[PDB]
């Protein structure tokens, strides 16, 4: 009765393009008369080891880039590097360019992906930028280029671009200012994500948002200190509680009547005994990608 | 491994508010026809028993506002289709894309988009349950939003959603105005039948795991048909059928894995639980995945 949405992706759907350099094929995103993706297009085989992206682009010429929107072959009348997202400037403006921003968000943001292959989108899903910098993504080959974003009103946020796979199995990009999130770099070479933790602050937020529906069992009488807590927080791997999340988290503790501190009790038990046969909103793990906000907007359908 | 839905702009172009009497909820607007729930023209002394043939033949076409954004279209006429309304407008939708009507069964997946005055909220995937209930998430006002496929570039609708039930699940019809399951639309006391685990869904589901390489679950034992059934329907799972085992046979294929072998696999889950260990991110067995949509995700 509580579930994992995304935003609706008409706004952005009308944006995706392909774009091949060579061999490689991937997508990218086209606002007013330029198209945005990945600069490692342009890498070959033996470039991807240790690329110098510099020399390779000054190689390149504008007619090296194919893009086609649909079936309608756009022309590349100029080319630019911003860190590490490549600009290909277009001779047509996109008539469905949205209202946009370029917004870099923070672990613990949520934000939908809409997945895309040749230019053409396939599945939309709700992540969170976890707070080790990756997203936990479903990406096959070809994916690079697919974006991240929110919706505010009519306009749209474009927040993350996908770029690379990481052994275990997570996912790294950056924003479309092409800043990486997380410590990593685009070549083929050994990296490894951080720990990571858990978001602490969206679990209470969910643990609301059950209450909100009807499961109480996990709430107590007894409430904890903000430092109390925190020793319980390092030791089973969950981000600090601070109180900007208290406060994030105030107009849900008064919506039903169970102060922050009260469901941090809640949320210790369920750490150290755990569930003790349970489930909360049809999940036997805590989840973490529901944010404050996301809670409301589900539970008030804006 | 996520639960991913179809991409939600060819049907976004469709969604327009229909208003009857004090009553709003969206319609969906394919050439020159509104889709609604019927139950719009009920007013609150009509919605235990109504009798829809005497209400609607006292309507005007004037009766019903129907708006798209903000431009208002005019109703040329109505008729009732089963539990949908079917208001005809002087205007084709522009934005009409190639769709059908289909009926789904039991197991099968699709998206939903959820609006509130014609403007859509948010999309996720689902799936039919045995019950013929869905699993939605849906507030006052959410009548009328549509689930869907999609087909290269053909939007296959295949439920409206009607009404909430005592247990919080969510009952509708297809886009011909005929149930899922044995509900009608009237606020008399409707029960959902027991629900059970779609069993297919999830060996499919293991076989997911098995090509993102997990292999921890597996076990060097094998079974009949018939004496896994007999166990699984001891956790209330749903009976796994021949056609079922043919449906898996692509899934075995690639994995190598015999179907007999994975159901054993299945057996001794449900024996024993995770021990603390997670598959695809979850700590339950998911079977809202269909054989179908496991080779999407994954090839
Ligand atoms: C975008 O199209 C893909 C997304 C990959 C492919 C499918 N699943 C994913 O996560 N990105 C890549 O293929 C990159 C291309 C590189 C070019 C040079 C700069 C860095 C990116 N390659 C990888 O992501 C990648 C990951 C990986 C892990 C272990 C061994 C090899 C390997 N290659
Ligand atoms: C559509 O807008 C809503 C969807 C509901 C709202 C809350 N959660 C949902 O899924 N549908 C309704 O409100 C219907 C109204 C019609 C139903 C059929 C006959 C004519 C009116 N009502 C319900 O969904 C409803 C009422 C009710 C009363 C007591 C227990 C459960 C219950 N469900």
């Amino acid at each position: 009765g509580f579930r994992k949405m995304a935003f609706p992706s008409g706004k952005v759907e009308g944006c995706m393009v392909q774009v091949t350099c060579g061999t490689t094929t991937l997508n990218g995103l086209w606002l007013d008369d330029v198209v945005y993706c990945p600069r490692h297009v342009i890498c070959t085989s033996e470039d991807m080891l240790n690329p110098n992206y510099e020399d390779l682009l000054i190689r390149k010429s504008n007619h090296n880039f194919l893009v086609q929107a649909g079936n309608v072959q756009l022309r590349v009348i100029g080319h630019s590097m911003q860190n590490c997202v490549l600009k290909l400037r277009v001779d047509t403006a996109n008539p469905k360019t949205p209202k946009y921003k370029f917004v870099r968000i923070q672990p613990g943001q949520t934000f939908s992906v809409l997945a895309c292959y040749n230019g053409s989108p396939s599945g939309v899903y709700q992540c969170a930028m976890r707070p080790n910098f990756t997203i936990k993504g479903s990406f096959l080959n070809g994916s690079c280029g697919s974006v991240g974003f929110n919706i505010d009103y009519d306009c749209v946020s474009f927040c993350y671009m996908h770029h690379m796979v990481l052994p275990t199995g997570v996912h790294a990009g950056t924003d479309l200012e092409g800043n990486f999130y997380g410590p990593f770099v685009d070549r083929q070479t050994a990296q490894a994500a951080g720990t990571d933790t858990t978001i602490t602050v969206n679990v209470l937020a969910w643990l609301y948002a059950a209450v909100i529906n009807g499961d109480r069992w996990f709430l107590n009488r007894f409430t904890t200190t903000l430092n109390d807590f925190n020793l319980v927080a390092m030791k089973y791997n969950y981000e600090p509680l601070t109180q900007d999340h208290v406060d994030i988290l105030g107009p849900l503790s008064a919506q039903t009547g169970i102060a922050v501190l009260d469901m941090c009790a809640s949320l210790k038990e369920l750490l150290q005994n755990g569930m003790n046969g349970r489930t909360i909103l049809g999940s036997a793990l805590l989840e973490d990608e529901f944010t404050p906000f996301d809670v409301v907007r589900q539970c008030s359908g804006v």
